[PDB]
């Protein structure tokens, strides 16, 4: 059962305001209830196979071979949308023959049945065509088109052309009877095209002008020369001209009586009667340079073809290469690829469950596209500063089982208004999932019943095929119910955030009542592993939408009911750890999509606490969004905002204040609930293996938090207490991580045994050695590399120049690692790390003491961790002596020039800065 709805979109128009219009179809589904139509009712029982708009009507055409057709008026447009006809009339149908195809277009309706017969229908008249000579004839140019010795399948219809094909590989067109005119000579019937031959024809698509035809693996052209080709024609029209236009929504012939010089103007032709108007160019084609013949497009060889479409702007196709997807614009030009766009997300969920339900959908010349994927619902298209595909706000829509629309123009519009005199009229046939649409919907006591009348019906009839038909429900970008109650469950508000400061509707209660009764729910149990193991277009599981979403206890609570279905249902192979990571991060997943990443880096955005002050920070560049010239936005919006961009840091850095809510939806002006984000990281710092992973900057999590919080301390400390809320504190979260972080023999351990033997860093070029002589393996894996552990430490002990709590806390753990006789093992390697972390204070030291002249607190910070491990740290200072003294005994020392030393302790950092803050060499690409 599906509910049919309209939608106007006035031209000229962006797909802004067409999203913005689909979006309004959205939330009137989703919260004003349900509303319908009397007349159509009678609709919403069956499959509807297609839909088609004319000028002033709407034909569907069903399973069974009814059609039906209805009227419409739209007033509204732009500087219920629709009024509906008030009864509804079928196809007389008293022979019996059942409908295959139908079209729309400007003076009829046409119809292709089972029998290979051409029906037409007036739309001034109330009864179809039939002939009293012939019975068997029912269109009044089948004899024309020479279609009645043989059988028809395949119709294209537009406002203007028809263009028709048999199975004997025989195509034929013609025009609407308003231009029977013109209709001498720019029309043929039906031939046999010898190029054509040797592939069957799969579909074709007439535009306003030209017409094409898609093979099993070629595509053809043939009609009317585009306009960017007129101009080598012209490398100068005479008078008396005769040429058509289809300008504001009505057909007309008119002739040219003035000579042509240039053909960019505008030109007034004398109109002529069916038995003086100011036209562009443009859209005025000269009949009385007409492409008769098919022309084959350019495409990449053993590439599959998916969903064409044709318009003013060309040929509009999706091609499917290996496992891969693109889009691509073809200009008939040159036959060749103008344009070729790759999707932001993931091919794998574009492709969907089923590839037969991808789809272009256009409606002329100046009308958008609607893009149909595998699962049946509508993906977004937008462009952004560049030219490329913006990132999709998902419309939260059911899937379309038929959509079609249609160009109407307005009737009788003031001369005194600024009304646009064209829309666009577009139905749709949305589906109905009625579990989803109680879980979009907020309500508790509906999901309630639903699950306990399942429970009930299987503990009674013993019947699963509804719940399997139901766990493959699906909304956009691949989401599930588990999916869209988390989507649900996200935060809006900071009213609670703002009120906890202080002296230191109800949908979002439901939608957590309702997680919990899907989280423990008993018929539920075979499907909640499949459920939670889902990927959606941006590749995350529920729990990874948790938390990049910022909903806590959602995350809480999944990750609660992940830990209880992973402990029964280990058996065989694949065993705890693989199902609970499958649960959590699975393989294959980006470094920085990781949910311990995320979590760190989810902070509360600068606008949110300065205003339109100019304080100092660092200062990003966005080429996608727009960032450019004065435009900017802060380190969190870096991180978190602009993930995919081209994002950039500019050296040359005056202070700014995060204009990045001017051009792009900031997602870090909301902060979520503080308890449960630090029980999260609790929850998953001792239960998981997803801190020995670094980004894809190559950093670990202890380098990154450390780089966070030496950053903070530099930026907050121009705090002033008194568009978006700017009445917030800055984010502390950082130095509570790091102390939490710290109290860990894994985090600890795998920052310090970085660069090791079992320790890969991708953005070093030891890392990708396989493929070298063995003798250059033998050299490159004598080393072991320290670039980041002294880059931790030096952001430790020279940067940190606020704190002490974190040295200590790190010291209280390598004491505690180190006095533990009780597991085997454990003394040695707390000795060997505790040995890696002395030799990077010392070559820190080292290097503060020779850059100081004749205590400053980073010595100090060494000496101190030097007095809390004496019997080691005396050992490595004299291993570091001796290496120092080395080349002056032996006299080989490398020479070098003079240097004053540092009187302050500024300039110190300053050069100390330049020595420690740099990066390994990259790998070879
Ligand atoms: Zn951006
Ligand atoms: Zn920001
Ligand atoms: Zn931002």
């Amino acid at each position: 059962m599906t509910s049919i709805h309209f939608v106007v979109h006035p031209l000229p128009g962006t797909e802004d305001q067409l999203n913005d219009r689909l979006r309004e179809v959205s939330e009137k589904l989703n919260k004003y209830n349900l509303n319908s139509h009397p007349p159509l009712n009678v609709l919403e029982q069956a499959t509807i196979k297609q839909c088609v708009v004319g000028p002033n009507h709407a034909a569907f055409l069903l399973e069974d071979g009814r059609v039906c057709r209805i009227g419409f008026s739209v007033q509204p447009d732009r500087l219920s949308p629709v009024s509906l006809g008030e009864d509804l009339q079928w196809w007389p149908d008293k022979d019996g023959t059942k409908f295959i195809c139908i079209g729309a277009l400007y003076s009829e309706l046409l119809a292709v049945s089972s029998k290979g017969e051409l029906y037409q229908w007036k739309w001034s008249e109330s009864e179809p065509y039939r002939n009293a000579q012939n019975p068997s004839l029912h269109h009044p140019r089948a004899t024309f088109l020479g279609l009645t010795n043989e059988k028809i399948v395949l119709l294209s219809a537009n406002s203007i052309r028809a263009t028709v094909a048999t199975e004997n590989n025989k195509v034929a067109t013609w025009v609407d009877e308003t231009l029977s005119s013109v209709a001498s000579k720019l029309e043929h019937t039906a031939q046999t095209y010898s190029e054509l031959q040797g592939e069957r024809i799969v579909s074709l698509h007439c535009c306003a002008l030209y017409t094409c035809a898609q093979l099993e693996n070629s595509l053809y052209w043939w009609g009317v020369v585009p306009f960017s080709q007129r101009r080598k024609m012209l490398e100068l029209y005479h008078a008396g001209a005769v040429a058509f236009s289809i300008s504001a929504g009505i057909p007309k012939v008119g002739v040219l009586m003035e000579s042509v010089w240039n053909m960019n103007d505008s030109c007034r032709f004398q109109l002529r009667s069916p038995e003086e108007e100011q036209w562009s160019l443009r859209e005025v084609v000269f009949v009385e340079c007409f492409q008769r013949t098919p022309k084959k497009l350019c495409i990449p060889e053993k590439t599959e073809i998916l969903a064409v479409n044709v318009d003013s702007k060309g040929v509009h196709a999706v091609l499917k290469t290996g496992n891969w997807v693109r889009y691509c614009i073809f200009d008939l030009a040159t036959g060749k690829a103008e344009q070729e766009n790759n999707f932001p997300t993931s091919s794998i969920a574009f492709l969907g469950q089923n590839e037969r339900n991808v789809a272009i959908f256009t409606a002329g010349q100046e009308s958008p596209i609607i893009l149909r994927d595998g699962n049946g619902t509508i993906y977004p298209m937008a462009k952004d500063c560049m030219g490329g595909i913006r990132d999709p706000d998902w419309l939260d829509l059911p899937p379309i089982s038929s959509l079609g629309m249609g160009v109407h123009s307005l009737i009788n519009l003031p001369a005194n208004s600024t009304i646009k005199k064209k829309a666009a009229v577009i139905i749709m046939a949305v589906e109905k999932q009625t579990l989803m649409q109680h879980i979009l919907r907020c309500d508790y006591e509906a999901c309630r019943q639903y699950l306990m009348n399942l429970e009930q019906a299987v503990v009674l009839e013993q019947n699963l095929q509804m719940l399997q038909t139901f766990i493959s429900h699906r909304c956009d970008g691949n989401r599930n119910i588990l999916h869209a109650c988390v989507s649900v469950c996200f935060p809006t508000s900071n009213k609670e955030t703002k009120e906890e400061e202080e002296a230191e509707k109800d949908r979002k209660a439901n939608a957590h009542f309702i997680l919990k009764l899907l989280c423990d729910s008993v018929v539920l149990q075979p499907y909640l592993r499949e459920l939670l193991s889902a990927k959606d277009a941006r590749g995350m599981t529920p729990f990874m939408s948790a938390v990049s979403g910022r909903a806590y206890p959602a995350a809480i609570t999944i990750l609660e009911t992940a830990q209880k279905i992973a402990k029964a249902e280990i058996s065989s192979s694949e065993k705890e750890e693989d199902v609970f990571m499958g649960m959590v991060c699975p393989s294959g997943t980006n470094p920085d999509d990781s949910p311990l990443y995320v979590l760190c880096c989810n902070d509360t955005c600068s606008f949110t606490w300065t205003g339109a002050e100019h304080i100092n920070q660092d200062i990003f560049e966005c080429r996608t969004c727009g960032l450019l010239e004065s435009l900017c936005c802060c380190t969190e919006c870096a991180r978190v905002c602009h993930k995919g961009h081209d994002c950039k840091l500019k050296r040359t850095s005056p202070t700014a204040y995060c204009d990045c809510w001017e051009k792009c939806k900031c997602k870090t002006l909301i902060a979520g609930q503080k308890s449960a984000r630090l029980d999260l990281l609790y929850r998953l710092l001792t239960a998981t293996n997803l801190v020995t992973l670094p980004n894809s900057r190559g950093e670990h999590l202890l380098l990154f938090l450390v780089q966070t919080v030496a950053r903070q301390t530099v930026e907050h400390c121009q705090y002033r207490p008194p568009m978006p809320d700017h009445d917030l504190e800055p984010p502390r979260f950082a130095q509570l991580a790091l102390e939490r972080v710290l109290q860990d023999w894994n985090a600890l351990k795998s920052m310090i045994m970085f660069g090791s033997q079992e320790n890969k860093d991708p953005l070093s070029a030891s890392s990708r050695i396989g493929h070298l002589l063995p003798e250059e393996q033998v050299y490159l894996n004598q080393q072991s590399g320290t670039i980041r552990l002294d880059c931790f430490t030096h952001c430790l002990i020279v940067k940190c120049t606020a704190d002490i709590l974190l040295l200590d806390t790190l010291l209280g753990t390598l004491v505690k690692e180190l006095q533990n006789k009780y597991t085997p093992g454990r003394r040695e390697e707390a000795i060997a790390v505790t040995m890696r972390f002395l030799r990077s204070v010392a070559r820190v030291f080292v290097i503060l003491s020779v850059e100081m002249a004749s205590i400053p607190q980073p010595i100090g910070k060494c000496k101190r961790v030097f007095q809390a491990l004496l019997p080691y740290a005396v050992e490595e200072l004299c291993n570091v002596a001796e290496s120092l003294i080395v080349p002056v005994r032996m006299g080989i020392a490398r020479p070098t020039a003079p240097f004053t030393l540092a009187s302050t302790s500024i300039d110190a950092m300053q050069g100390s800065e330049e020595l420690f803050s740099v990066e390994p060499l990259p790998p070879r690409p």
